[PDB]
């Protein structure tokens, strides 16, 4: 599939930078013609068949063809696509809030201000479950807010670079994230499918709680071995004033086997969650 080949530049003029990837840049943008303002995300593309630099064309595709299908208030849009020989440009919704992440930073919450955001973040996983879509890489870098200066923030879903379309309920391909955040099955590079964003969830709803990362060792091969050990446990400093229910609902999805964890439809009819 072939993309905008006019100078984006044309169409848009570019601002202030909001994020800074691997092999891409998210630059604040403004649409000449309506004044409407966007995120341009610039990927790299790769220069040679097996050059290790830059993005495939097939992963690229991936990402925007999962964008093109989603509309939901709590998942970030795609509004057009541009390429040139060196990079393809993402214009998406503009998300001007900040990372959930730096938001934590500035801040640990309330079980109503965490659940607050939670719930958030289930109704957008929802809906891209219920699409098949397996996020890949839920991590706080990737919930961005509306607005930070408000009690309860609204908060999207962003960065789309690992999803997969899940339609025979597993995938099994290259796929690896942040060892804090995935799931033992994606440490053991066994088929994965939607269960492996519950399992990011329960780490996600940890450290809402706590301001503590539930498997994190002091090397990324200590994190990734804990998470396979399932190696966490609920520290009393961290969590002497936190409900017996949160907790259960975190021990519901830090669960090894995919198949005995909470899947997203569980999460939202748990007692903690459900009105
Ligand atoms: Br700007
Ligand atoms: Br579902
Ligand atoms: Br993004
Ligand atoms: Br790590
Ligand atoms: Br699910």
């Amino acid at each position: 599939t072939v993309f905008r080949q006019e100078n984006v530049d044309d169409y848009y003029d570019t601002g202030e930078e909001l994020g800074s990837g691997q092999f891409a840049v998210v630059k604040k943008c403004r649409e000449k013609s309506t004044g409407l303002q966007y995120a341009a995300k610039f990927i790299k593309k790769r220069r040679t068949k097996s050059s290790r630099r830059g993005v495939s064309r097939e992963d690229i595709e991936r990402e925007v063809s999962i964008l093109k299908e989603i509309q939901h208030p709590n998942v970030i849009t795609l509004h057009e696509v541009y390429e040139n020989k060196t990079d393809v440009i993402l214009i998406l919704e503009l998300v001007a809030g900040g990372e959930l992440f730096d938001f934590l930073a500035e801040k640990s919450l309330t079980e109503e201000e965490a659940t607050e955001f939670l719930k958030q973040i289930l109704n957008g996983v929802y809906y891209l479950h219920s699409l098949q879509i397996a996020h890949f890489d839920l991590k706080p870098e990737n919930i961005m807010l509306l607005d930070r200066n408000v009690p309860k923030p609204r908060i999207k879903i962003i960065d789309f670079g690992l999803a997969h379309k899940i339609d025979f309920g597993n995938e099994f391909k290259n796929i690896f994230g942040t060892p804090e955040f995935v799931a033992p099955e994606i440490v053991n590079y066994e088929p994965l499918g939607l269960e492996a964003d519950m399992w990011s969830i329960g780490v996600i709803t940890y450290i809402l709680l706590s301001g503590a990362s539930p498997f994190l060792g002091d090397t990324k091969q200590e994190t990734l071995a804990n998470v396979s050990a399932v190696n966490y446990e609920f520290e009393d400093e961290y969590f002497s004033n936190t409900s017996a229910l949160a907790k259960d609902f975190i021990r519901r999805l830090l669960v090894k086997d995919p198949k005995k964890r909470m899947t997203i439809q569980d999460s939202l009819q748990h007692p903690w969650i459900k009105p």
